[PDB]
């Protein structure tokens, strides 16, 4: 099974229908269709009925539309480096987002065992805690079990960061990824976007408000960043069709780092 299709068939490209139309041509002996019998997404493909995938493909139809039903209630597990790897590639995307919108002095890593930052470039003091510090690093890490009842008057100075430490509540002034209501309260759910401040390079076009780009602010997104957002959008896939969801303080603003950006 092709990574893509290993997501939920809700993220499927519409490169990714017809990667699923070959594959089940080979695993079931199906007679051969063209690649463009199914030309949508995997949300359209979600719209059809039975009968429409039997007009469109009248050999193979209702056996496709069998394998959608098998596929949407039996998912397929993801692969646990692939999903790591995601998780951290937008850990530090976020952590270093908020950190260049709102200029925090300090961040205070709740839930850090080993005391590694996600973002070891940014000018920010930064602060390890949790309830069970990893042995070699603990000489580093505040021995704390973070509870909103007995902390939520502390750590209030920067920002806190919850990446995958599930506590009772977490404080306003919070980065959260949780996987899968009371808990969030303070905080507002974390919108898809994608920023970069590394050099634009000129060697299909990208069209997107969420692509927090030198060179969007023109609408032309160089092949550079077109190549990294598609390649992050990957990642944040493959880590919301696995159950995780972001939250973040309810003052997070993209246009502070569209800001980042300037005219000289
Ligand atoms: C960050 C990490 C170390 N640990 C991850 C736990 C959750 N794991 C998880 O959600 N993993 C996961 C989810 C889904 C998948 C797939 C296969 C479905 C994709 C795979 C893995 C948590 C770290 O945080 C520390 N901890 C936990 C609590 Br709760 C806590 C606290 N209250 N105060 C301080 N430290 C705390 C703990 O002591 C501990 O250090
Ligand atoms: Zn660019």
């Amino acid at each position: 099974l092709p990574a893509h299709l290993r997501l939920q068939p809700i993220y499927w490209s519409r490169d990714d229908v017809a990667q699923w139309l070959k594959w089940a041509e080979n695993e079931f002996s199906l007679r051969p269709i063209d690649s463009n019998t199914f030309e949508m997404n995997g949300k359209a493909l979600l719209l059809l009925t039975k009968e429409d995938f039997r007009y469109r493909s009248p050999h193979s139809g209702d056996e496709l539309y069998e394998l959608l039903q098998h596929i949407l209630a039996q998912p397929a597990a993801g692969d646990e480096l692939k999903i790591n790897a995601a998780c951290r590639k937008v850990q530090h995307m976020v952590v270093k987002a908020a950190l260049l919108a709102d200029k925090f002095p300090v961040l205070h890593d709740i839930g850090n065992p080993k005391a590694i930052k996600c973002v070891p470039q940014a000018d920010v003091e930064w602060k390890f805690y949790d309830a069970q510090p990893c042995s070699d690093k603990a000489y580093k890490i505040e021995e704390l079990f973070y509870s909103y009842a007995t902390h939520s008057d502390k750590f209030t100075d920067g920002v806190c960061l919850f990446w995958n430490c599930n506590v009772d509540r977490y404080p306003a002034n919070s980065i959260v990824c949780r996987f899968d209501k009371s808990a969030f309260v303070n905080l507002k759910q974390l919108p898809f976007f994608y920023y970069s401040d590394s050099p634009c390079e000129s060697h299909v076009p990208l069209k997107s408000a969420t692509c927090i780009t030198r060179c969007n602010l023109g609408g032309a997104v160089c092949r550079h960043h077109a190549n990294e957002y598609r390649l992050y959008l990957d990642a944040y896939n493959m880590m919301i069709s696995a159950g995780f969801s972001l939250w973040v303080y309810k003052q997070f603003d993209t246009y502070n780092l569209w800001n980042t950006f300037t005219r000289l």
